[PDB]
C-alpha cells in the first residue's frame, strides 16, 4: 500500500481508471472530427481547427486525472482506447450534435464520480472534480448547445452556404 | 561538352526543357485568369489576386529550372509559351476547376520527370524534383479541391452571392 | 474518387492508415511510461517529463500522416488504440529499454512503408517519409541507445543512485 | 453572540481552534527539523531551508484560520505549542519520513473537520477547507513520499553521500 494514500477508496481509484480512458476516448473522437473537415471535399478549415484543439484539450484532461491518481496514490490502469463510432461523420451540424452527446456523456460519467467520492466521503476528490471538470463541462455543453442552434438556425446542413459562413465567422 | 555536367542524360536535359515551358505556360494560364476577374462585368479582385500571384509563382518555378539546367551543364531551349484554352474562364468555380485541372496536369510530367531521373539512376534530380516542384504540386492541388468543394457547396456557379462571399472570406 | 488524387495507390493509402495507429500507440505508451515516473514510489521527475515530450511529439507524427492522407486524397480510417504492453515499467532502464525496442519497431514499419512507395512509383510518398520521419527515427534510436548505454554504464537499474543522478544531469 | 454570526456551530467553532493549534505545532515541528540540519555535525544547508520554508507556511496557514474563526463570527481560543516528539531527527530520511507522518496527521485532522461541517451543514466551512487545506495537504504528502523514495533509492540514510548529493540536486 502506498505512503501516500489516505482516505481514498479503491472504488474511487478504478473509477478514476475508468474516467482516464474516457477523456482519451473524447480526445480520439475530436482528433477524427477535426481531420474530416480536413478533407478536400468537406473544406471546412476553422471546424477543422476548432475540433483539433477540442482533442488537445481532452488529452490535458486526461493528464491530469493521471497526475490525480499518483496524488493519491492509486496506480495508473489503461486500457485500449476505442476508436470513434463514426468514420464519416457527414456535416458541421451533425458533428456538432455528435460532440455535444459526447460532451453530456463525458458529463455523466463525472456526475457518477462525484456521487462515488460523496458516498466515500472524499472530500478533496469531490473538490478536484468540482474544480477542475464540472463548469468546464457546463461550459462545453453550452457552447456546443449555442453551435448548434445557430447551425439549425441558419439552414444547415442542406445549406452548404450555412455551414461556410458560420466555419468563418464562429469559428473563425 | 561542358565541364560541369557529370551523370546528366541528354534525355533528362531536354525533359527539364519541356517542364520549362509548361511551367511558363501555367504562368500564362494564371494571368489570363486573373485579368478575367479584373472585368468590370466580373470584378472579384479577391480571384483576380489570388490567380496573379500563382502566376508569379510558376515564373519562379520556370526560374528555378532554367537555374537547375546550367548547374547541371545542359543548355536552355526555349520553345513559344502557347495561349491558354480559354479566353472567358466562365465563373469563379470554373477557373478555380481549370486550374485543379492545371496542376494535375503539370504533376503528372514532374511525375514523369521524376520517373526519368530515377530511370537514368540520377539522383540528384530526383532530389530537386522531390524538394522544389513534388510537394508543392501537392499542396496546390489541395488548396484548389477545397476552393471548388467550397464554391460548390456555397450554390457556385449559379450563386453571384456565393462566388461574391467566397471572394471575401477565402481569398480576402 | 477524390478530385486531388493522383498517383496514390490503394495499397499506400491503407499502409498510411496503419502507420496513423501505430504512431498513436506510440504516444500512448510514452503516456504510460511519464506517469509511471510521477509515481510516489518511483519519483523520477524528469524521467516524467521526458517520455510526455515524447508522447507529445508522437501525437504531432500522427497528426501529419492524417494531413497527409487528406492531401494525397486518401481517405483516415482509425481503429483502436492499444493499452502499451506493461503497466509497471520496472526502472529508468528498463523504461527506455522498451523506448528503444518502439522506436525500433516503428521504424522497420516506416521503411516497409518506403519500400511499398517505391514499389507504387510515389515519389512524393517517398520524400515525405524521408523528410518527415526517416531521420527523426534515426535521431530518436540514436539518443535511446545513447542513454541506456549510460544508465548501464552508472549501474542501473540495481544503483537506485544511478537512476536518480541520470535523471538530473541528463534529463535535467 | 456576534453580529456576524450565521449558520456556525459552536462544535465547528472549537474544531477550528483545535486545528489552529495543530497548524502552529507543524510550524514548530518544521522550525525544530530546520534547525536540526544546521548542526555542525549535520550541515545539510538546503535540508535546514527546505523545512524553514515549510515553517513558514505552517504559520501562514495558522493565520488563515484564525482569520476564518473572525470572519465567522467565532472566538479564537489559544492553547499551549507543544514541543516537537524529537530533538534528534537522525538524518536527513528520518526527517522526511517524519515530515510525512506529520502532514498525514494534519490531514486526517482536517477531514474530520470537513466531515464536522458536513454534519453540520456548513457548506461555507466546507469550501474553505477544500479550497484553501486539503489540496495543499495532498501536494504536501506526494512531494515529501517523493522525497522519501529518492532518499532510500539512492541508498540512505547509511550513505551520507546521497544526503548530500539529495541535497543539493532535489531541495537546491
Ligand atoms: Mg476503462
Ligand atoms: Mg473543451
Ligand atoms: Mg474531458
Ligand atoms: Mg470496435
Ligand atoms: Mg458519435
Ligand atoms: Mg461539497
Ligand atoms: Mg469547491
Ligand atoms: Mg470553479
Ligand atoms: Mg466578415
Ligand atoms: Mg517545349
Ligand atoms: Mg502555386
Ligand atoms: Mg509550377
Ligand atoms: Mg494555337
Ligand atoms: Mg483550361
Ligand atoms: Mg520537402
Ligand atoms: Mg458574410
Ligand atoms: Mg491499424
Ligand atoms: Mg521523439
Ligand atoms: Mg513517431
Ligand atoms: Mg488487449
Ligand atoms: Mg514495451
Ligand atoms: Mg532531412
Ligand atoms: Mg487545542
Ligand atoms: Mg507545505
Ligand atoms: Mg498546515
Ligand atoms: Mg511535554
Ligand atoms: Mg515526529
Ligand atoms: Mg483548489
Ligand atoms: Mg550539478
Amino acid at each position: 500500500t502506498s505512503q501516500v494514500r489516505q482516505n481514498y477508496h479503491q472504488d474511487s481509484e478504478a473509477a478514476i481508471n475508468r474516467q482516464i480512458n474516457l477523456e482519451l476516448y473524447a480526445s480520439y473522437v475530436y482528433l477524427s472530427m477535426s481531420y474530416y473537415f480536413d478533407r478536400d471535399d468537406v473544406a471546412l478549415k476553422n471546424f477543422a481547427k476548432y475540433f483539433l484543439h477540442q482533442s488537445h484539450e481532452e488529452r490535458e484532461h486526461a493528464e491530469k486525472l493521471m497526475k490525480l491518481q499518483n496524488q493519491r496514490g492509486g496506480r495508473i490502469f489503461l486500457q485500449d482506447i476505442k476508436k470513434p463510432d463514426c468514420d464519416d461523420w457527414e456535416s458541421g451540424l451533425n458533428a456538432m450534435e455528435c460532440a455535444l452527446h459526447l460532451e453530456k456523456n463525458v458529463n455523466q460519467s463525472l456526475l457518477e464520480l462525484h456521487k462515488l467520492a460523496t458516498d466515500k466521503n472524499d472530500p478533496h476528490l469531490c473538490d478536484f472534480i468540482e474544480t477542475h471538470y464540472l463548469n468546464a463541462q457546463v461550459k462545453a455543453i453550452k457552447e456546443l448547445g449555442d453551435h448548434v442552434t445557430n447551425l439549425r438556425k441558419m439552414g444547415a446542413p442542406e445549406s452548404g452556404l450555412a455551414e461556410y459562413l458560420f466555419d468563418k465567422h464562429t469559428l473563425g
